[PDB]
């Protein structure tokens, strides 16, 4: 039966350690997949780490370059999370260096993105048959979420981005049921910036939280009706989401030109006008990261917050963040839990070695106490080469 | 309960990315097994790719002279679509140096062949369990189609080919249930050249289309009822299928002489009077790949075509290329899914290495549009050996 | 349907040996988890063997200080017993320095901690998902079973520790429901110390031996019914079973305080005033492992016992070791059948090598004859490195 | 539903390959475990390979005196037939350096003996839980058929010796339900040497051959019906069956005693007075191997035959060779199906390596034809050891 998605989020007070998979360290005698983009999203039964591999082992010379980002070997498989992505425990699920995906209650959904820049193309999956396609409307790489997609009542949401990640480009919210498109509209949203969408349910209602690699500090967002009827904005809070960004102040509502003009991937949980948000610690490199729960500070603008927890240490390299979900359908709760993953990534442009890859580690809401601590990939640094 | 395949083709527009298993350069590193004629098959469930071993591992010693073609060791194994073919995930199916599968919607048939090449001798397996044998009726090296057969109706056919890859040989077209030969029929073809046959379910009839190694450029093909009532022909288009073969120009309804005294495995998919042709770009070697739409060109001699959809570059290497299905019980469509399958051949004789090996790539039909690129094997020889 | 734990142990004679996985040997050349505090626990259908590994694996240069024993990158996994720990081959269970974990009929109840010594918080989970958390009350190390807990009528109990492994410390006996914490308890236990109990459900209760690291060379115990009304003592027998300890002779049934100032992980099993104690055959180092049955040495003072049955000679390693049951609904059985397991250490700080793991055997209750024997680890250090 | 054995063996003209696992080719670098006494088995579902492992992987220095026979990290495992046996695609089944296995419609029953050679115990077990255990009675290595255990009618029944290899020693025949024995008789075999013996049902009741060690060139048989009533003798043929034996002659209905002090396990399938014998094609060590049908000649005397098939060039190692059958509960037939496997051992001591351990193949009984050829295991030695 089909995941209802009318339930709210959960209220938590802290985040529990959830998985850690140790690829990298593994991965130096093992073979296990050099990848990025990783993120987690769950069914109604099981939970799975979904990610974009290289076609290659790490320590092996075909691990070579793998910081290029697009190529024709970029695949998208899947293995059970906390498991280090092995070809001897992943699932193949779609060529793509760029994806997205989610599970019904039915059946899984996967999306994925290959193709040249001037035309790529999403293949989209149902049950691993393909079920429908979108071709780039701006030939200028045809990009998506890189973390989970949100279903409700039956109906699965996305976004894409469609021209430059360096101004002005086009988005569009899709909506889909049995993996085909039965709805798309285009988001009216001029001097925003929107990228590698984090989206979840509550309530019957998306609620996405982006990157603007353009000209923001701070993080844009976009929620909507299943219907496609949507709103738009950026977190107000004077505590910065995206990295790079400037010293904690006076946020806005709107695009915080200082340092915003690159980024990486992010979310936040939104409760009234609160926000949990997750960020690295670093505000120059892909450095440490946190979770900040700032109560009043999805619609006021100052850096005052209530509660901190550390998750990895500045002096440790972290990377991308997503959010996922976890449904009543699948826990038994009678609300929608809230959870996150963070990508730590090694080797360039950072680390002098031929290669990037990343590790992965997961945490859940909970209204019981948790702690701060870090838990970095480490791995040591170069490699056998 | 069995596959009914009374339905027709589904109508297409272009080819969209289905998987690739990048097994080459994983097998850098990775326990990858060394294979060649690799082929997909699916069933009511799931999709598989099935293909011939070597009884051995890439950068392995015992990879050394892997282009012999026949040996003792060869076998037939199988793993889910899009990953690498490994000792740790390959199901075992048969003993064999030539083989053939399909899923009648109930349990799998499968067809290896073994023995010496002056009385070889096919095993059929139902389910896994032995149901019937097939011995060499010429005397050399019997052999079959390296690609999936097709079931209809609780039926499976197939067609093997006994005598020379040299000139006139002999044909037979297999009827079975439940593994066992219920019937079968010897083709008065006289002047043609069956082999490598790429079979396909439609409108409760089967269509192959092969290889001629002996003396054409463009391909053969059979069409034939379910009680093994047959037609036979060439694809009489100018846009000849076969390599090598000669530039394009006027083509034949009969065998095209020029240049077809060799040849490799091949597909098409046959519309009305229209095909859609897979085929090398180059026209002497396993170079790139492409999908050619010719309408009216099944029957017509003509180099004249509407539709191109590249698949792989000419400056990379391909190989082997087959017709693989999607029915209804797998699809929930109301028509049957064309789809294939691309071999990336590395390696002897065109590579100095001491061995020969193959990755793929495949794609499938879709009415939403598509997009032309290049998927090559990707890894980078010579290895440590 | 809920395991009843209703039933009695088993009436047994000796021990037959269930399982051994030679992991060490195996991780030589094979991609094994390197690894400490191992055990088995039961479903109603089958049996796994947990662990904690180092996040790294043989063989490997990240295997270097694996000696530490907290880390962020320890986690707690599993496989079937008997099968080597490999990243391949094992599922992800916690991210944990400590763990506990047992089957209450319906689903797996996982419990790992981590976090640092002055904060470290338990983490629940029931099926996978986050059910519970626990956080440290004493600020000093909050630690656990390192072995199955037990599940009665529906209900699981664990006893975790929190204070010096040095003296006087507070014990708390916890109750759990689906994962969640309904009950809990602490011990008042004044000059006993507990650690790394082994608990076994016996007639609708729990029994727990377990390691006094801070004054004894007898192993102290904890039984409790289903509301957590407890009991608490000393195994008196004269034969000491912890490691080191003194020379076989007068003991107490309070704590031996003659050379128990450290200890190793243990278990018995109580029969009427009798009981079944494994132990190692060294006083000095975890070197060897015997079974012997002092019939009522459980309340009587003197060295004196009737079998004894070898299960590792002196001149290998031996280790931990831990208590894990059979139930009826998985045996068939109108008993609960005692079996118990032994980690082989490897490594430091006994052998020259810059890394420690460890193999596992086990052994099940049994009537009819037995033999004892030697099963040690096998594998001949150092390794490459 | 208990796989009823009232069925007869199906009629058959010769052999088909059935599977090959290239084992050692492929542990030249895959992590294949090192091996010996391998043999295949059937449920009403699947067939299984099981063999005994010595604790260690090909080409690593663990794999060192693998000669030994008995050791305490010897291990029951299976896999999957024509999969190679690794740690990552292996079941665990018991501790053994020698065992048993058979599936009787509803479990498995599994046989693994341990311990000393004076105090040998064979540890029984029922879906993976111990359900008896049966002890040494001459204290003399306990031992069994290292091939399947015969089930019918819900009951499985097996072979074991004790006592010398060199002479008279004591032979027993085992019943048992789920796991547990129900009867047991000794047979009154003056003068005769029962040792790995070959079990297969047939019309309800066992028939089993096997290896003389002591002082035949012939083998000896014993078979029997539901209460342990049995026959016993030799088979007749002058077409020696054990390795080493004499060149062919006259033979005889006893104990042919010029050359065979030693000798190798084997099978036959008797049909009438006529049997198919399964040998080497040398006569002093094990090279080669081959199918006879000999009419009439499991109680003749005379070295003439009617067919016989190649499975072994003479030039290469093979080695120890079973029987095995599929019922018709898996089948589908109406008769009991005759198969059988060949152990392929290479290393010492007829090759100068520092280990040794095999490969496998296996054939079916079959109507439709078949062909003799050779299908060696392949390997190129010596390894890099
Ligand atoms: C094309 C711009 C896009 C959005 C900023 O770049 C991303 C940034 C990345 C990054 O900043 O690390 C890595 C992503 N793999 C890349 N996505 C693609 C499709 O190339
Ligand atoms: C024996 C002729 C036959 C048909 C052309 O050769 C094939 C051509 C091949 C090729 O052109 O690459 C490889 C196939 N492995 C081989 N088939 C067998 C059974 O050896
Ligand atoms: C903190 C004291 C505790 C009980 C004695 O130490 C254990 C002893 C050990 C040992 O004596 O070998 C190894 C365990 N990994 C360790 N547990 C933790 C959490 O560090
Ligand atoms: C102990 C005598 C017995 C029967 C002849 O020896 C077998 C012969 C063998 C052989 O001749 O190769 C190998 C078996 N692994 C061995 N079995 C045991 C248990 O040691």
């Amino acid at each position: 039966v089909k995941l209802a998605g009318n339930s709210s989020l959960c209220p938590i007070n802290g985040w529990a350690v959830y998985s850690k998979d140790n690829s990298i360290r593994i991965g130096s005698k093992g073979d296990v997949f050099v990848i990025r983009e990783p993120f987690i999203s769950c069914s109604h039964l099981e939970c799975r780490t979904f990610f974009l591999t290289q076609g290659a082992l790490l320590n092996d010379k075909h691990s070579n370059g793998t910081v290029k980002d697009r190529s024709p070997h970029r695949t998208l498989m899947s293995c059970p999370v906390g498991e280090a992505p092995s070809p001897y425990n992943s699932r193949f699920e779609s060529v793509a260096w760029s994806a997205s995906a989610c599970h019904d209650g039915t059946s899984w959904l996967t999306i994925g993105i290959s193709g040249p820049d001037n035309g790529a193309v999403a293949v989209l999956k149902y049950n691993g048959i393909i079920t429908d396609t979108i071709k780039s409307w701006r030939n200028n790489i045809l990009r998506t979420q890189e973390s989970e997609c949100a279903c409700v009542n039956g109906s699965c949401f996305t976004v894409m981005t469609d021209g430059p990640s360096n101004g002005q480009a086009s988005y569009k919210i899709f909506k889909m049921e049995k993996g085909k498109v039965v709805k798309s509209v285009e988001l009216d949203a001029p001097n925003y910036h929107y990228e590698e969408c984090s989206c979840y349910p509550n309530a019957g209602e998306i609620t996405c939280v982006c990157r603007d690699n353009w000209h923001g500090s701070n993080r844009p967002w976009v929620s909507f009706n299943q219907n496609l009827e949507y709103q738009i904005g950026y977190i107000c809070s004077g505590v910065f989401g995206d990295n790079p960004r400037p010293n904690d102040g006076t946020g806005s509502c709107g695009p915080v030109s200082s340092n915003g003009a690159y980024g990486v991937k992010g979310f936040s949980f939104k409760y009234g006008n609160g926000v949990w948000i997750g960020r690295t610690k670093s505000t120059n490199s892909r450095s440490g990261f946190e979770m900040i729960w700032d109560p009043n500070g999805w619609t006021e603008t100052d850096s005052s917050f209530s509660v901190k927890q550390d998750i990895v240490a500045i002096t440790d390299w972290s990377g991308y963040s997503g959010s996922f979900v976890q449904h009543p359908e699948l826990t038994g709760l009678d609300c929608i839990r809230p959870c996150f993953w963070v990508e730590l990534i090694r080797g360039r442009p950072k680390e002098s070695t031929i290669w990037t890859s990343g590790s992965s580690i997961s945490f859940c809401g909970v209204n019981s106490d948790t702690v701060g601590w870090s838990w970095p990939d480490g791995a040591e640094l170069p490699f056998t080469i």
